[PDB]
């Protein structure tokens, strides 16, 4: 039941404090290799990533789950280099996000299942690095292709025991549609995380999924823009409003169904040019925002350490551990 | 006299018979590295590519211009490996086609000009291999992003002298909007090939572009789905126009007095992942000659139709030579 990382298999006890939805670099397939000067240089991106992960480590984080898929420009060699120099375990991902190229979008469910399985059972590229999580996406009502991906992600999870994590348009209640698709394939709700759930205030949506066994991804707490580009991406809602949703779900009793993270990055190319510079101004803490700002905020709101350590250590370790239920 | 190939700089006299629009692998950025099993294996694709290029070489081909851009999944390491093993010069490309990812789509004209210049002046990725052509595209009326890419291509061409080649929806007469954008930037027509021009029978459209100095890419001569109208996917891609109809356009433009403006190719590939699954198998059944189709079938066909050997040698050797030479 060992969890696969970019450096090799680790046990449940070695995982520790885990951020379930992070990115070393938010890019596009082949971009980092073709145009490293966009990030200054590859060396400059590595140096920035090592510094940010070491800051996260000093604050308490032992493992981060890089949910960067093929189309988000996942570079496992970059992930391996920064994991080694920072002494933070990184769990790599397979799956598809909302920017698949023609070679991915014209594939059948059988073919996409084989691709996700290739990255989990054999390895990513020629590196032998196996993925320990599957990332998928929907932005409103699922397109015939997005449904096909969710099904392929479910089938790949049922043959390996590896978990599935999603990107949602939470306000449009995507988690319910994704649920219906995952359940029709026979996937256990305990192997799924309905991510970006901190984008909505609808508690009757979050509790309904958490009661069925789904893990709720309140994975982007520092995302706030309190000018168009930063506002359209990060949103109008504050970090406190997103952190009060962690509190609200513990008050509903569904404490064991919570996964917290930052959804941060050290390189961003899939959006406008200076978005990374604006993001580093909004949150200078980076990935260290959860143990330095969110946890002490929840402690001052009435949530004990036994509960917060269960959300950060026990919940991700149970989520990442290969099993069918 | 000098052009950049995947094996390094060569003199233009060494280029010889050149196919101006080919692909070793029609894919997507990062696809070949992440899923080589789609093509059997990377080794299987290489061996298939080497066999095909060696057969094309035995038929007379000395150089092919791989117009695969970043988003067509250009893997220059593969291009170099196959070029060396087959002993056929391969010119690599920069530019952007019609499947750019978000990291390319959100860029400004200035940023894309810098990316194209990097691949031409510095190198592709960390390989040191420099692009000798810029490939761009439109599929009907140009989107604001396509117009931006064409401007960046024009600016990269003006600074380096490397030619620009295009994908067009010839039936929509795309070459005219492309030409208008290129000339508004000050780019000379002699540095541009309006490709996929064999997809139209409109001689008025072709001759007018040729009269302005544009090179006309009659680049997919074996593309035909005749006999397989049963297959919806093969018909939508390959079309229902015969290889003979496509080849007769070469003769039509020669007869109009535009022999110096013609560039001929197959637009072939050894790996195809950017469309339906078994398309490569279907294509190999329609044309077993592959890239060798031009010298084995098209040249003897045109000779039998009355076109002199010297005119055909001028189209396959002299025209690509003048086109690829930086100026
Ligand atoms: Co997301
Ligand atoms: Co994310
Ligand atoms: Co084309
Ligand atoms: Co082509």
């Amino acid at each position: 039941d060992r969890i696969n990382t970019v450096r090799g298999p680790i046990t449940i006890s070695e995982a520790g404090f885990t951020l379930t939805h992070e990115h070393i670099c938010g890019s596009s397939a082949g971009f980092l290799r073709a145009w490293p000067e966009f990030f200054g240089s590859r060396k400059a991106l590595v140096e920035k990533a090592v510094r940010g992960l070491r800051r996260a480590r000093a604050a308490g984080v032992r493992t981060i789950v890089d949910v960067s898929t093929f189309d988000i420009g996942r570079d496992v060699s970059l992930l391996a280099e920064v994991s080694r120099a920072a002494d933070v375990h990184i769990v790599a991902a397979t799956g598809l996000w909302f920017d698949p190229p023609l070679s991915m979008r014209l594939r059948s469910v059988e073919e996409l299942t084989q691709f996700f399985l290739r990255e989990i059972q054999y390895g990513i590229e020629d590196t032998g690095i196996r993925a320990g999580i599957i990332k998928v996406a929907t932005t409103g009502k699922a397109t015939p292709f997005q449904e096909l991906v969710l099904r392929a992600a479910a089938r790949a999870s049922l043959a390996t025991g590896v978990p599935v994590t999603t990107h949602t348009a939470a306000s449009q209640r995507d988690g319910e549609q994704q649920a219906a698709i995952f359940e029709s394939e026979g996937l256990s709700p305990s192997r799924v995380c309905i991510g970006h759930s901190d984008d909505t205030d609808d508690l009757s949506y979050l509790t309904a999924l958490a009661a069925r066994g789904y893990l709720i991804g309140l994975d982007g707490i520092p995302w706030s823009a309190i000018n168009a580009s930063a506002s359209a991406l990060l949103g109008n809602r504050s970090w406190q409003t997103r952190a009060l949703l962690i509190k609200a779900l513990i008050d509903q009793g569904y404490m064991k169904q919570i996964l917290v993270s930052n959804d941060w990055t050290f390189g961003f190319s899939s959006y406008v040019t200076n978005i990374m510079d604006v993001m580093d101004r909004v949150n200078p803490d980076g990935m260290a925002f959860i143990p330095l700002r969110v946890i002490p905020f929840l402690r001052e709101k009435g949530v004990p350490q036994e509960t917060l350590a269960g959300i950060t250590v026990t919940n991700p370790a149970r989520f990442l551990s290969p099993t069918l239920r």
